[PDB]
RNA sequence: CACCCGUGCAAAAAUGCAGGGGUCUAAAACUGAGCGGAUAACCUCUCUA
């Protein structure tokens, strides 16, 4: 099922005028020369260990047979020939967009004869789209609740505070849009950002340079700029003192949480470690258990320890009840003593271990390699893991915490986090972006970002050995430094989640947390002002107060949800008995029994159904009753601890439900921002590839239009189908008849304003923001791709209900009631302006095609 | 179960087979990671808000 050519050991079949460099696989994603192809003669480069010897070379194909790993025999193609045969007939093949000469004359000053650097230069794109999505995602946080999509680093704060007695009203009102963000309230659930110990609110100062730091890369990442501020996120350390400052206090508050008293904080694991590895010095496990628990060592050596680890304790019995108050530390020191082998002794089997995994065909030869693997470890530390295990005794931990180690912290500090005079501006913004996202959004920016700069890096390494023109231009100087920002992002993704500068639960928090799980209509303002008084008591008891902060406000899910949405608004949402149903058959039984064991006191149907309702029917006043039972453990048998288990697992089943609801949802909206995004820089790059596309800012379709090569006649395409407009396309993607005349007919079908509006509701996340009003109606949710489409179709309903529709607009309204659910056809109308790249076009207007992780079937 | 590309055969211009694709998607292999519905320098629960 997966690429044979990879498990042989072929890194990549790389391109230089008329010779094909093969390359293999190194430490991790380090790639290393392996062959020079030149016209059926191969010259074996990498000569001691070899991954892969080709047995014989053709002019259409390189037969490679696998040395490191299972003897695995593949075929790869030549890249001269990428586009030729059966159709001079060998030269170096161009991007599916065609635009990789203008690429290479953008990022570099000239055009390159070879397929290395438009590898590079699709990975820095790649770079681009990812904080496109998540510059987007922090600003609609920002505007969840005109002013931040027009936040220029240009001017600090003690330029825009001038305009408090500003004559004209754009800037008054910018200003008074400033105040009355900052004001609110929400700023505290951007806390690591916003919130400093003095926990208060940072100074003006240093709340709009995060601010102008957050709009300014969502302008640079959305709207294709003209000028120095092109080059804006890699000409970083131009950016102004209180910038750069701002970067600084918000960078190094973790690292200082972190490496200020790591031996203190860490005692019960360094000291129960300590005893398991006696003969080791203990500056020298110090210095490793920082290694592996703060800077993730244990991820980079290229397989999953946290997967053998699993594989080993599957069932040998730590998966009891007892060890969940310790099961943290057991795993994380089960992974360290893991580490620690495969450093120091097992070096040998982490390598034959990395090479099988790269070998393997299958997800069962990995599980199976894994397996293997594991059961070795597992006779290996039998012991170890029961030592692990008994010295984390509740009596043995506080005794841990107790004691006074005085351990030699010249070896600790010298791996400790580089503090933020030391990393770069644009690691730190990155560090500042993550700021306003959910973990799942923190790993799969920062994971992805650190996989790109690798691919860059290794890139770079590899045309420097070859000894091609590796110099960036002049502007983007900045992937010079690759390496360094490669070396700087795994350091931050290393500790990026480690800390949460959580602040007390104000007020308003509250506010927001019974807000998001439900009150009676009837209710007024002053009536819940009232009940808020009594959670916070204007004798005393805070039972229920800690009961709401501790379900509601601290839970990451709640978090979310009033990080992306209005809690009334995510309350309403929960009203919608097909959508809350959809995620309930999404979870899986496993995680569904995990709350119908607590909200019980037969069949899986029955027990979603009754879960949905109950996630409809809740309301605070069904846990207003918490200050009697939330000083009982949750742990113990009486009934008040039943109970505050059964209330604990309906709230945290209603803040999963919404919260996977909303993170889909915000999901999908990312997947077009990523489009859209591709559709603004694409149109620029063409531009300067001489295709003649005008302004796509009056209508996003210019760009497919251009690429198509037709033109509006008067307001409509006039233009029909012919082979003769399908194969003199702008672009590779269009060079087919069929998809031509598909994404013709669409065009034909969409309206500029439409096309607009879809384009500002996808990047101002409008959709989402009024999500409880766009989903009033709806019959089924299929999938979350098709909720999307019916909100991003309720809105464009909304705002065109009162205006003039074209006949096919007003065709997919009528559908849209006809039956309750998104228009298959109006979802590829509204998303042509991305339809010149044909497999995002196919992606985003077919379900199934939509998500990796759920395929399903093309429509044709 | 997308798109494209190479090759072999049938084709009279596209279908079976076998593959490849970092230079096709959110999308190369190991990882990290997402899917995903607890993970986190900090035992847990209570406490503190
Ligand atoms: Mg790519």
């Amino acid at each position: 099922t997966k690429s044979m050519a990879k498990a042989a050991g072929v890194k990549s079949v790389f391109a230089v005028g008329n010779t094909v460099y093969m390359t293999s696989f190194g430490r991790g994603n380090d790639a290393v020369l392996e062959q020079k192809i030149v016209d059926t003669s191969h010259e074996p480069l990498n000569i001691d260990d070899p991954a892969y010897q080709l047995n014989v070379v053709t002019m259409n194909g390189y037969s490679v047979t696998g040395h490191r790993g299972e003897t695995v025999s593949a075929v790869t193609d030549n890249p001269l020939r990428r586009f030729n045969g059966r159709k001079p007939e060998q030269s170096v093949p161009t991007d599916m967009l065609c635009l990789k000469p203008t690429l290479e004359k953008k990022f570099f000053g000239k055009e390159f004869d070879d397929n290395i650097h438009i590898q590079l230069i699709y990975n820095i794109l790649d770079i681009e789209k990812i904080l496109a999505v998540y510059s987007t995602n922090a600003i609609y946080a920002l505007n969840n609740m005109d002013f931040f999509m027009k936040r220029t680093t240009d001017e600090t704060f003690d330029d825009f505070e001038k305009k408090k007695e500003s004559t004209n009203s754009r800037e008054k009102a910018d200003f008074d849009a400033f105040e009355k963000f900052i004001g609110n309230y929400r700023l505290a659930y951007f806390a690591d950002a916003f919130y400093v110990n003095k926990n208060v609110l940072r100074e003006d100062k240093e709340l709009y340079s995060v601010l102008t730091l957050i709009g300014k890369l969502r302008h640079w990442c959305v709207h294709s700029e003209e000028g120095r501020a092109e080059f804006w996120l890699y000409k970083l350390d131009e950016l102004k003192d209180d910038f750069k400052n701002v970067l600084d206090v918000v960078y190094n508050r973790p690292v200082e949480e972190i490496n200020n008293r790591f031996i203190e904080n860490n005692k019960v694991n360094i000291q129960i470690l300590g005893s398991v590895y006696k003969n080791t010095d203990i500056a020298e496990l110090v210095r490793s258990y920082y290694e592996f628990l703060i800077t993730k060592k244990y991820k980079n050596m290229g397989f999953s320890i946290k997967k053998l680890r699993e594989s080993m304790l599957e069932g040998k019995g730590y998966a009891d009840k007892e060890y969940d108050s310790v099961r943290n530390k057991l795993y994380q020191m089960t992974d360290f003593i893991l580490y620690t082998g495969y450093i120091n002794e097992d070096s040998d089997r982490a390598d034959d271990l990395v090479n099988t995994l790269r070998s393997s065909l299958k997800e069962d030869d990995k599980t199976t390699v894994y397996c293997k693997e594991a059961d070795y470890l597992w006779k290996k530390y039998r012991e170890s893991i029961r030592e692990v295990a008994d010295a984390l005794d509740g009596d043995n931990i506080k005794k841990l915490s107790k004691s006074n180690i005085e351990i030699q912290e010249d070896k600790l500090r010298k791996c400790f986090i580089s503090y933020a005079d030391s990393v770069s501006e644009f690691t730190k913004l990155i560090y500042l972006l993550t700021r306003f996202l959910s973990g799942k959004e923190i790993n799969d920016l920062v994971t992805t970002l650190i996989n790109k700069f690798d691919n860059i890096r290794s890139f770079l390494e590899i045309m420097d050995e070859l000894g091609l023109d590796r110099t960036f231009t002049a502007e983007y100087s900045f992937f010079e430094g690759s390496t360094k920002y490669l070396a700087e992002l795994v350091e931050l993704n290393s500790f990026v989640k480690s800390c949460s500068f959580d602040i007390n639960a104000k007020r308003t928090m509250y506010r927001d947390a019974l807000d998001i799980l439900g009150i009676e209509s009837d209710k007024t303002e002053e009536d819940i002002e009232k009940m808020i008084d009594n959670i916070l008591q204007i004798k005393k008891n805070n039972g229920l107060r800690n009961f709401i902060a501790s379900n509601v406000i601290d839970s990451n899910r709640f978090k979310y949800l009033v990080r992306y949405g209005n809690p009334k608004k995510i309350r309403e949402t929960a009203k919608c008995k097909p959508a809350v149903r959809f995620v309930l058959n999404e979870i899986p039984d496993a995680q569904i029994e995990r709350y119908y064991e607590a909200c019980c006191p037969c069949s899986a149907n029955k027990r979603r159904e009754k879960l949905a309702d109950m996630i409809a029917e809740i309301k605070f006043e069904n846990f207003s009753d918490a200050g009697n039972y939330q000083k009982a453990n949750v742990t113990s048998r009486t009934s008040e601890a039943e109970i505050k288990r059964k209330n604990q697992a309906i709230i945290r089943l209603y803040l999963t439900v919404m919260y996977i609801m909303l993170k889909n949802l915000v999901n999908v909206n990312a997947r077009y921002v990523i489009a859209f995004h591709c559709v603004e820089r694409d149109t620029k790059l063409y531009a300067e590839s001489g295709l003649e596309v005008g302004n796509i800012e009056k209508n996003k379709t210019n760009l497919t239009m251009a690429v198509m090569g037709v033109k509006l006649e008067n307001g409509i395409i006039k233009t029909e189908f012919d082979k003769s407009f399908a194969e003199n396309a702008a672009n590779r993607y269009l060079r087919n008849a069929r998809w031509y005349k598909l994404i013709l007919d669409n065009l034909k079908k969409s309206e500029r304003a439409v096309v607009n509006e879809f384009r500002n509701t996808v990047c101002h996340l409008n959709a989402i923001r009024n999500i409880n009003i766009n989903i009033k109606e709806i019959k089924e949710v299929e999938n979350y791709f098709a909720l999307y489409h019916y909100l991003i179709q309720k809105h464009l309903e909304n705002r065109f209900a009162d205006k003039k529709v074209e006949r096919d607009t007003g065709d997919f309204i009528s559908k849209l009631e006809e039956h309750k659910t998104y228009c298959k056809d109006f979802v590829k109308a509204y998303c042509t302006p991305f339809g010149y790249n044909l497999v995002r076009y196919k992606n985003l207007t077919i379900d199934g095609l939509f998500d990796k992780n759920y395929p399903g079937k093309d429509d044709s």
